[PDB]
DNA sequence: TGAGGTAGTAGGTTGTATAGT
RNA sequence: ACAACCUACAUACCUC
């Protein structure tokens, strides 16, 4: 191998291998009446182990257990969506599992997730969410604190042993009351919850009114209706809070500051205990990890958590390139574009003034300048508000060569923001918005929004330099909305990935994206391809998005098989990949862990060294090239996003552009994209 | 709307198996 | 519930 090895931990910890009791569970037999659904069958097998108690989750038809039958409740009853059934609970004697068998050990460790949590729910000083326990106080100040502590998991090895994991987690907790926490000089908090329950609000204004004389819509007193309740009981109703539900923050809702809780953000205690932080330096969270997993190993006796570790790679710094070798994208901005063609920018200003700021201006002269392109820039002459006119000054304006438009304005409410956008975008006209109280010095704002401009014109700002499988980069992502999705591609043409695309994202029901869809846009980059090569690839790199739905790339994929061309699919979750530490010495960015086989992490940014480093997870799920060949292209395609400047995404620049575009065209819609090219990145 | 990211709180989703015959 | 993910706070906060 010509990468350097490391050794790292992960976030797991090694325990006992299991003991006969744990491999031969009580088994159980259900017998439901009425008997179950069929879509019902499962939900309500799982609401019988909740329901029986002890050390039980569901198996089969019935369920398992590591509890006596004597402590478990055999007759009850339970009520689901809308109809009464009652258990019974038949003990089908003891037959043991095996920790081979997938769905099996699946159950097992269904069962040591579940001794995990009684065990953490009988111990006194800790707080229990769940799989998250909190035991230790990390910081305080008045009326508020913050708890310690980690989110945890417990399962079963396929080799019959237990796994631990942990990774450190807080908890901020506010107790004081929104009076309280106001008479001591703070601040108004944007969020705030019932002092009597979990409903919280957003926080309006304060009012001027009387409790006792505010008129409770139909009835009484603001004051007396929460009097009614028996609210103030222990408590001082205080002024009068204007709030409202945070889905509609529109008609405002009377409350009683004495009656409400703040709910406090990282910042706000930031502003009194001051350097209060809650995500870690790498180094502190490994410390914490190995304190906390030898902390529950104490009190569970599963043995002694042995720290499992891996080998990683260093893989090799891609060589990125604009005119000349640059480091990131924004230094294309002094040396000149990777391929910079003849462009027309015009400018929309919002604000009372006219003209260009000169000093964009020079930047963007300059930037053509080093790549020795022409560049004509232009001035939109008329405003949003002319209504129907503004439109033909637009459509004059793409009429004349322009290929985007410069937004200079105040801050733009969201919807008229997406109105804005959409207006453009009618006329074929990507646009870059650029927030207007604006200043020189703030560089990586306006130098942002250049290379953005610059994306939204077509023009490719940088490349890559080197060798890759894939002629082809193309990634899969479904849905920028709630009840139903988008699903689309973007694409990174040629090995250099010298070209980037999208493609017209097509509405769905859920995440899965029809196998057909999956072929159609597969085939859109394919054609794009071959115009710009005039030959097809020889071999295409597919990218998407969390899990891969089963078989929903198995058309595209014999389709691709059937015009010959070579493919491996990957599957690139965003969590899932828990933590990685070295042993020994830094961790950088480009960090590559094997760890079955078809799967590994790859460390793809490090940066904010206040904050530990999330690992992607990859499983390769289809074709046969090299892990580490995978590794080292993803890795390398990380490099590629035009819009960002300084800093470089986590994800390859085609899943993450494939992201960006689902999510826009949820936001603008689908319509208004015909006279965009689909090599003018309109959405980052 | 400058954009990359790590951390929280509060309130959400789809994909999975699940019979019958 | 397991698994993968969304939105609000948030143009927040940190970073360049
Ligand atoms: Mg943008």
């Amino acid at each position: 191998n010509h990468l350097g090895k490391t050794e790292v931990f992960l976030n797991r910890f090694a325990l006992r291998p299991l003991n006969p009791e744990e491999l031969r569970p009580w088994r159980l037999e259900v017998v439901l009446d009425p008997p179950p659904g069929r879509e019902e069958v499962y939900p309500l097998l799982a609401q019988v182990a909740r329901r029986a108690g002890g050390v039980t989750v569901r198996m089969g038809d019935g369920l398992a257990s590591w509890s006596p039958p004597e402590v478990l409740v055999l007759e009850g009853t339970l009520a689901r969506m809308g109809q009464t059934y009652a258990y019974r609970l038949y003990p089908k004697g003891r037959r043991p599992l095996d920790p081979k068998d997938p769905g099996e050990r699946s159950v097992l460790s269904a069962l040591a997730r579940r001794l995990l949590q009684e065990r953490l729910r009988r111990l006194e000083g800790v707080w229990v969410e769940g799989l998250a326990v909190y035991r230790r106080e990390h910081a305080r100040g008045p009326g508020w604190r913050v708890l310690g502590g980690a989110v945890l998991d417990l399962w079963v090895s396929d080799s019959g042993a237990f796994l631990l994991e942990v990774d450190p987690a807080y908890r901020i907790l506010c107790e004081m009351s929104l009076e309280a926490w106001l008479a001591q000089g703070h601040p108004l908090p944007k969020r705030v919850r019932n002092a009597y329950d979990r409903r919280t609000w957003e926080l309006l204004r304060l009012g001027e009114e009387d409790p006792k004389e505010l008129p409770l819509p139909g009835g009484l007193s603001l004051l007396d209706y929460h009097a009614s309740k028996g609210r103030l009981q222990g408590r001082e109703g205080g002024r009068v809070a204007w709030v409202a539900d945070p889905k509609d923050p529109r008609k405002p809702i009377p409350h009683l500051t004495g009656l409400l809780v703040p709910v406090l953000t990282l910042e706000d205690l930031h502003e009194e205990e001051g350097s209060l932080a809650l995500s870690l330096p790498w180094e502190e969270r490994r410390r914490r990890t190995r304190e906390i997993a030898s902390w529950i190993g104490r009190r569970l006796g599963l043995g002694t958590p042995e720290a499992v570790r891996a080998q990683a790679y260093r893989l090799s710094i891609p060589k990125l390139m604009g005119r000349r070798a640059v480091s990131k994208p924004a230094d294309a901005l002094r040396v000149g574009f990777y391929r910079a063609q003849e462009t027309a920018l015009a400018l929309l200003r919002l604000d009372g003034a006219q003209g260009w700021p000169e000093f964009l201006r020079r930047a963007l002269l300059r930037a053509f300048g080093a790549s020795g392109a022409s560049l004509r820039l232009h001035t939109l002459h008329a405003h949003p508000s002319q209504g129907l006119a503004f439109r033909e000054a637009l459509r004059k304006a793409k009429e004349e060569g322009v290929q985007a438009v410069l937004v200079l304005t105040p801050p733009m409410a969201w919807e008229d923001r997406n109105r804005l956008k959409a207006l453009l975008l009618r006329e074929g006209l990507p646009s870059q918005i650029l927030n207007v109280p604006l200043r020189e010095e703030e560089r990586h704002r306006w130098e942002n929004a250049l290379l953005g401009l610059l994306a939204k014109a077509g023009l490719q700002v940088v490349a890559l330099s080197g060798a890759y499988p894939a002629e082809l980069a193309v990634g899969f992502d479904a849905g920028g909305r709630e009840s139903f999705r988008f699903g689309g591609a973007a694409c990174a043409v040629g090995g250099d990935g010298g070209h980037l695309l999208w493609t017209l994202p097509e509405a769905q029901a859920g995440e899965r994206i029809p196998q057909e869809v999956v072929w159609d846009l597969l085939e859109e980059t394919l054609w794009a391809f071959r115009r710009k090569a005039g030959r097809l690839p020889s071999r295409v790199l597919l990218l998407r998005n969390g899990r891969v739905p089963q078989d929903e790339f198995a058309l595209a994929l014999e389709a691709l098989a059937r015009e010959g061309i070579a493919y491996d699919l990957v599957s690139v979750r965003k969590s899932g990949g828990g933590r990685v530490y070295p042993v020994q010495g830094r961790l950088a960015d480009g960090l590559y862990v094997p760890l079955e086989d078809k799967t590994f992490l790859l460390l793809t940014v490090h940066r904010d060294f206040r904050g530990t480093p999330r690992p992607l997870k990859l499983v390769h799920e289809a074709g046969d090239t090299p892990l580490e060949a995978l590794a080292h292209q993803i890795f390398h395609l990380t490099r590629l996003y035009p819009a960002s400047g300084f800093a470089f995404p986590r994800l390859p620049a085609p899943l993450h552009l494939a992201d960006r575009l689902v999510k826009e065209v949820g936001r603008l819609g689908i319509r208004h994209l015909k006279e965009v090219d689909r090599e003018k990145l309109f959405f980052v």
